[PDB]
């Protein structure tokens, strides 16, 4: 067991099961339902484009991503998809995702054995 690792962090880490397998993540514009907005830090960038500006403003969205209702209800992370192209630079709720810790590489490293 691990404390503050294993919540969701603003520039975590974190891991996004499909199914067939996981694939990595990095947390990057979080999503809150209490507004349905959004929020972001330049701490790094998503990959797709340079950066993440500023403490972004909770602002009204559509500008490159949506979260659908499947998610929204929840916590979401727009998360950089390692291992693939940046194109899969695109949000998950908690549904699928779960910030870096050594149960959720546990996970990655029994899953990777079926790869």
């Amino acid at each position: 067991m691990v404390d503050l690792e294993q919540e969701f962090a603003l520039g975590g880490r974190c891991l996004a099961f499909h199914g067939p397998l996981m694939y990595e993540a990095k947390i990057l514009k979080i999503w809150d339902p209490s507004s349905k907005m959004y929020t972001s830090i330049p701490n790094d960038k998503p990959g797709g484009s340079s950066q993440a500006t500023k403490e972004i403003k909770p602002q009204k969205l559509g500008e490159d991503e949506s979260i659908p209702e499947e998610i929204i209800n929840g916590k979401c992370f727009f998360i950089h998809y390692q291992g693939w192209k940046s194109s899969w630079d695109e949000w998950v709720g908690y549904d699928r995702i779960r910030a870096y810790n050594e149960e959720n590489i546990a996970m990655k490293k029994r899953l990777a054995n079926l790869e």
